[PDB]
C-alpha cells in the first residue's frame, strides 16, 4: 500500500478513526451508488450536482457504511481511497514518468483486487499528463474503465460536468449520472442535528433546537445565492465563532438572526422596546421633516410596521407606492426622509430618473444585454444594485416621462419579487419597497367650476377633484394589469398657506446649521417669518419660489457682508423687518 | 374548464395515448386579470412534482427586443458567451419531465414565438451548439390577457333594439378568439392544442378565496406561535367589502390586508398580541356601519 | 522555515522588530477577521476593498496583534505568512515543476501546523499554472480551503472580486467576503496624526497639524480617481521631499 | 539623465542621506552568460543583492526594466520581475528605470 | 534582414548606442547585368559552356519581369546555372 498511500488517501482507515462527519437521509443516493457499482460493465458511478449539496457526503457516508459492515454483497471490507492527481503530476519533468507512476498505480490496484477508486472533480481528468497532447489519465483509464474493471467513483457539478466532461464523449461514455438533490427544510433540520455534536465539541459552546430550526428557516428564506445544507451551516459555525470569540455559552435563535442580519443587513433581528416605541411613533418621525401629507406618511408607516412585525407577504416586495401629485409638494423629500428614517442617511436610497428612459430600448439598462452583444459581461445596473443591497427603497422618479412599455418589467417585480438578468441570475426584489412618482392630473389645478351654464354650482372640495383626475389618468396612462398590483396610490393634497411658515422654520434651520461651521448663527423675529412666508406663496409652483426667495433674499446679503468684513466669526445676525406694504424689508443686526 | 382540460391531458399523458413525437400538451390560458392563470399553473406544479418552485416560468416581458432570443439559444460561434449555452435548453435539458410557463406572452415580441413551433410541433430545440435538446415530455402554457380590455362594456356604437342576449364570458371568448388570430401567425395557433378562456370570478368564489388567504395570514402568524380565527360574519362581510368584478382577486386581497394586518401589526408592536396567544375576530354594528372588533384568547 | 522566506515574508517577525506602521481605527474588521479565522470551515477570510485603503493595513495590523495584544485562543502564537503567487509560477518550462514547489510549500505548512497565510492580490489563484495539461493551483487547493485544514487570508478589489470570483462558483463558496470601507475625514485625520512621527523621523522636518487638515480635506476635494487614505500620505510625503530638496 | 545625476552625486551637489551613497548599474547580459538554467540565475542575483545590503548604499540602475517587465508573453522569456517583486516590496534598495 | 533587424534588434536597446545601419538596396538591371558579364567566365569554366550577352539580357528581363517570389541579383545567376546543367547534361 505503500505506493497507493503515496498518491492516495484511504477513506475508510478515516471513517474506522471517526474522522468523518456523519451523513443523514441519504440513503437513496448511496444506495443508487452501490446499485451502479455491482454492475458487470461501466460500474463508474458519478455524482453531479450544484455546489453545496452534500456530494462528496455521500461517498463519505458510503464509506461509513463499509466500515460499519451495513454495506451488503459483493462490497464487503473494501478499501475505498480517494485519489490525488496533483500527486501525480508533481515533477515527472521527463518523457515516461506519470504514464509510469499510472501504470504503477493501476498494477498495484489490480493485484490487490478490493480497490475502489474516488476521484473528487472528475472534470480534470480530460487534462493530467497532456505536455503535447495525447496520452493522458483518460486515455489510459479509458479500456479498464468500459470493460468493467477499476470501479471508480466521481463527484463534479452540473456547470463543471457540461462544460469540460462532455468535450470527452469517449469518457463521458463509461460513467452513468446520479442527481443529487439539494434537501428540503426537514431534511436540513434534521442535518443540523446531526451535526450540532460536533459544532458544539469544536466550539466549545451549546446549542438548543430553536437555533437550528431558526437557521435552517433563515437561511432558506433571505439568503438566496448558495444552497440550503452549506449555507444553513455556515450561520451555526459563524454564531459560535462570534460566542468563543467574547470570552458554558449558550446559542439561540436571537443570535442566529442577529448574525444573519449583520451579514445581509435584512433586520430580521428581535424586536426591542426602544425599537418597538420608535416603530409606534415613526409618523412623528418623518413629520420631523416633512409638514403635511398625513396620508402618504400613514401609508408609509403601515407598511414599515407590517414589514416589521412579521405580517408581509413572503413573496412580494414590502410595499408598493403610487405618489402621485403636483410639482414641488414633497414626494422626493418624503422619500429621502423614508431613506434617512430606514438606514440613517438618505443618500443610500437608490434613485432611478426615468426622464431618460424615453426610447423603449433602454429597458436593457435594468437586466443588461443579450448573449452575443456589447456589455453582456456587465449584466444589469439595477439588478447588481439590488443584488448587492437586498434590503433597500427603490425609487422611479416621473414615471410619466418614460415610454410606457419600460414598466411591463416591473409586472414580475410587483406580483412576484424578482427579476432575472440576461445572464440568467435571479434576483430577490421581495425585501425592497417601490415607489413611483408622477404628476398625472395635477395640471389643471383651477377653475372650481364647470364649463357651459350651471344652475346649482357642484361645489367640490379640490382634493376629491384632484383624486378623481389621478384616478382617470392613471387608468387612461397604465395597463390594468399593471395598476392591479400597485399596493397604494396616494394623491399629494396642495400646500396651504399655514405649512409655508413651517417650511420657512425648517429652510431657516438649514441654513444656520450651514452657517454655523464657520461660528456664525442667525435668528429672526415672526414678523420676519411671516414676511417670508408671505412672499412665497406661489400655490402652483409648491415651495421652490420659497427656496429662491430665501436664497436671493438672505444668502446674498450675508454674502456680501462677509465678504465686506461686516461680520466676524462669533457674531450672531439678528433680522427684523420695517416698513409695511410694499414697503417691509428686512434689516440685519450684528450681535455676539 | 382549464382543470378539466389539464387534467385530461395529464391523464391521456400518464394512460399511453401520449403523442410519443410531441409535448405533453400546449395551453393557451387567455382570460382578464387576476383570475388564477398563473395559479393553476403553480397548483398543477405542486400536483406533479412536490411544489411550485419546480416551475420553470418565463417572464416574457424581458423578451421586448427580437435580438434577445439568444437568451434561449445562446450565442453562435464566435461570439461572447457562446461556450454557456443556452438558458431554457440546459434547464429543459437537466429536467425532460417538467412544465414550462410562458407569462404575459403578448408583451413580447411577436417573432420569439416564431421559435416555439419546432417545440410544439417536433418537441425538440437545438441550442448554438448543435446539440439537440427535446420537449417531448414538457407540459407548455402560455398566459396571456389578450382581448380582455372591453369586459367593463356596457354597449357598442349606434342603435340597437332590445340588447346583447349572450353573458360576458360568449362575448369576451369571441374577443379572445379575434384577438389570439389578430396577434399571431395562423402556423403558430395551429400547433396549439387548448385555448381555455378564463371567466370572472363570482361572489360565491372570493367568499371560498377568504378562507384561503386567511389560512395563509393564520400560516404567518403560526410562525411566530399564534393564531387567527374568523366568524362567518367576519367572513362575508370581508367578502362584501373586497369585490370587483373586473379586477378579480387582488382587491380581495389589498382588502385583507387593509383591515386585517394594520390593526394585528398595531397590536403586537404594542404588546396586547404575544406570543402563546390567539385572536378571534366578530363583527359590530349594523348596516353599512358594521366594523371588525379583535380579541385576545389564550 | 526557509522554503517560505524564498517565496514569502514574514510579518510577525517583522512587527517584533517594529518595522510595520501603526494602525488606527480598524477594530472593527480585525475583529471580523478573527471571527472567520475562529471557524471550523471555511474560515479563510477575504478582504474585498477598492485600492487605497487599509486592505494591508489590517492584515499588518492583526500581525501587530498576534504579536502582543488580545488574541482568542487557536490563534495565539501563530505566524503569519505573506505568500507571492507571481514568484511561484516562474520559471517553470515543464511538467509539473508548478506542481512540485506548491506541493513542497504545503507540506513545509502542514509540518510546521502554526502558520496562517497571506496571499496579497487575490483573484490571480483561478489562472495560476492553468496549462493544457498541467492542474491549476485552484484545484489543488479547494480540498484543503473546503475542509478547513489551511488557513490563508486573501485581499482583492470589489471589480476583481465580481469579474473572477463570483463567477467561479467553486472557488467562491471557499472564502468569507470582508468589505473595507473608505475612511472619514475624522478616520483619516487620526491615522495621519499617528503616522505624521514616521514621517518627521524620516524626513528631518516638523509637520503641523493644520497642514494634515489641509492635506487631508485638499486631496479629499481636488483628487477623485484616488482614495483619501493614500493620496493624502502621498501629498505628505511629496511636501516632505521637496522641503527636503529646497534645503 | 542617469549620469547626470551621477555626476552630481559624484561633485556632490545633491541633498544629504545620498551624498555618500554609491551608483551603480546592472546588466542581464553578464549574470544570464555563464548559466545553464535558472538554478544558476538565482543564485548570482540572490548573491549580488545580499552583497548590497550589507553595503547598503547602492542606487541600481536597471536600463530596459521594460524587458523586466514583460517577459512573459513568449517560451524561453526571463521574466525577473517578480524576482524583483519581494525586495521592492521591502524597499531596502532603490532602483531606476527607463521605457 | 530588414524585416528581423526592425522585429529584433530594434529593442535590443543595450546595443541601440553601439550598431549603425547600412542600407543596401536591389540591383538595377544594368547592374546585373554587370554581375552577370563577371560571373560569366568562372560559370563557363565550371559548365563547359559558352554562353552570349543576348542570353544575359534575356535572363535578366525574364527574371525581373515573370518572377516575383525571388529576387535579380541571385536568379539570374540561377537560371544561367541551369541551363548550363541543362547542356552538360544532355552530352
Ligand atoms: N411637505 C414638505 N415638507 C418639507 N419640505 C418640503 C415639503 N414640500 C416641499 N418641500 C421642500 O421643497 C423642495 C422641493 O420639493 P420636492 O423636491 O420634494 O418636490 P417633488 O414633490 O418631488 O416635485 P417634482 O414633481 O417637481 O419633482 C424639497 O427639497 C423641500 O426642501
Ligand atoms: N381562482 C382562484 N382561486 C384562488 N385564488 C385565486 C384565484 N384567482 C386568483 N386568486 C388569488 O389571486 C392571486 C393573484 O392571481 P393570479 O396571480 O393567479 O393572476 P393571473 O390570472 O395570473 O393574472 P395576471 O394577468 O394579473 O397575471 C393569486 O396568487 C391567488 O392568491
Ligand atoms: N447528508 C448530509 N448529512 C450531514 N451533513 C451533510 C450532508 N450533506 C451535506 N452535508 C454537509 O455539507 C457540507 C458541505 O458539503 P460538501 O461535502 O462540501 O459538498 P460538495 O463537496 O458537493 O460541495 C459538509 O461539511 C457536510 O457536513
Ligand atoms: N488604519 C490605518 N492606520 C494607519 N495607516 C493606514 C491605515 N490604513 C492604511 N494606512 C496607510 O495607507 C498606506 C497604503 O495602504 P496599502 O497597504 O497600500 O493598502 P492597499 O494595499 O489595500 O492599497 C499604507 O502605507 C498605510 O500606512
Ligand atoms: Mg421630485
Ligand atoms: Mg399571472
Amino acid at each position: 500500500s505503500l505506493v497507493l498511500d503515496q498518491f492516495g488517501r484511504n477513506l475508510t482507515q478515516a471513517a474506522r478513526e471517526s474522522k468523518l462527519d456523519p451523513v443523514i437521509g441519504r440513503e437513496k443516493e448511496i444506495e443508487r451508488v452501490m446499485q451502479v457499482l455491482s454492475r458487470r460493465t461501466k460500474n463508474n458511478p458519478v455524482l453531479i450536482g450544484e455546489p453545496g449539496v452534500g456530494k462528496t457526503a455521500v461517498v463519505e457516508g458510503l464509506a461509513q457504511a463499509i466500515v460499519k459492515g451495513e454495506v451488503p454483497e459483493t462490497l464487503k471490507d473494501k478499501h475505498l481511497y480517494t485519489l490525488d492527481l496533483g500527486a501525480l503530476v508533481a515533477g515527472s519533468r521527463y518523457r515516461g514518468d506519470f504514464e509510469e507512476r499510472l501504470k504503477k498505480v493501476l498494477k498495484e490496484i489490480r493485484t490487490r483486487g478490493d480497490i475502489i477508486l474516488f476521484i473528487d472533480a472528475l472534470h480534470t481528468l480530460v487534462g493530467a499528463g497532456a505536455a503535447e497532447g495525447a496520452i493522458d489519465a483518460a486515455s489510459i483509464l479509458k479500456p479498464m474503465l468500459a470493460r468493467g474493471e477499476l470501479q471508480t467513483i466521481g463527484a463534479t457539478t452540473l456547470d463543471e460536468y457540461r462544460k469540460h466532461l462532455e468535450k470527452d464523449a469517449a469518457l463521458e461514455r463509461r460513467f452513468q449520472p446520479i442527481q443529487v438533490a439539494e434537501p428540503s427544510l426537514p431534511h436540513t433540520i434534521e442535518i443540523l442535528k446531526g451535526l450540532r455534536d460536533r459544532y458544539e465539541a469544536h466550539h466549545r459552546v451549546s446549542i438548543t433546537d430553536e437555533a437550528l430550526v431558526q437557521a435552517a428557516t433563515l437561511a432558506d428564506r433571505y439568503i438566496s445565492d448558495r444552497f440550503l445544507p452549506d449555507k444553513a451551516i455556515d450561520l451555526i459555525d459563524e454564531a459560535g465563532s462570534r460566542m468563543r470569540i467574547r470570552r458554558v455559552a449558550e446559542v439561540d435563535g436571537e443570535l442566529i438572526a442577529e448574525v444573519l442580519a449583520t451579514a445581509t443587513g435584512i433586520p430580521v433581528f428581535k424586536l426591542t422596546e426602544e425599537e418597538s416605541s420608535r416603530l409606534l411613533r415613526m409618523e412623528d418621525e418623518l413629520h420631523k421633516r416633512v409638514i403635511g401629507q398625513v396620508d402618504a406618511v400613514k401609508a408609509l408607516s403601515k407598511a414599515i410596521r407590517r414589514t416589521r412585525a412579521g405580517l408581509k407577504d413572503p413573496k412580494r416586495p414590502g410595499g408598493s407606492f403610487i405618489f402621485a401629485g403636483p410639482s414641488g409638494v414633497g414626494k422626493t423629500e418624503l422619500s429621502k426622509a423614508l431613506a434617512e428614517f430606514l438606514f440613517g442617511d438618505e443618500d443610500a436610497l437608490i434613485s432611478l430618473d426615468m426622464s431618460e428612459f424615453s426610447e423603449k430600448h433602454t429597458v436593457s439598462r435594468l437586466f443588461g444585454s443579450p448573449p452575443g452583444y456589447v456589455g453582456y459581461e456587465e449584466g444589469g445596473q439595477l439588478t447588481e444594485k439590488v443584488r448587492r443591497k437586498p434590503f433597500s427603497v427603490v425609487l422611479f422618479d416621473a414615471v410619466e416621462k418614460a415610454h410606457p412599455d419600460i414598466f411591463n418589467s416591473l409586472l414580475q417585480i410587483l406580483e412576484d419579487g424578482r427579476l432575472t438578468d440576461s445572464q440568467g441570475r435571479v434576483v430577490d426584489f421581495k425585501n425592497t419597497v417601490i415607489i413611483m412618482t408622477t404628476n398625472l392630473g395635477t395640471r389643471d389645478i383651477s377653475k372650481g367650476f364647470n364649463l357651459g351654464f350651471a344652475a346649482q354650482g357642484d361645489t367640490k372640495s379640490n382634493y376629491e377633484r384632484m383624486k378623481n383626475k389621478v384616478s382617470d389618468e392613471l387608468k387612461q396612462h397604465f395597463r390594468p394589469e399593471f395598476l392591479n398590483r400597485v399596493d397604494d396610490v396616494v394623491v399629494f393634497p396642495q400646500l396651504s398657506q399655514a405649512d409655508i411658515l413651517k417650511i420657512v422654520d425648517l429652510m431657516i434651520d438649514k441654513v444656520d446649521e450651514r452657517l454655523k461651521d464657520r461660528d456664525m448663527g442667525i435668528e429672526l423675529s415672526s414678523s420676519a417669518k411671516e414676511l417670508l412666508s408671505k412672499k412665497g406663496y406661489d400655490p402652483v409652483l409648491g415651495a421652490r419660489p420659497l427656496r429662491r426667495t430665501i436664497q436671493r433674499e438672505i444668502e446674498d446679503s450675508l454674502s456680501e457682508k462677509i465678504l465686506f468684513g461686516e461680520l466676524r466669526p462669533g457674531h450672531i445676525v439678528v433680522v427684523d423687518t420695517e416698513g409695511e406694504g410694499e414697503t417691509k424689508t428686512f434689516t440685519f443686526r450684528g450681535e455676539e
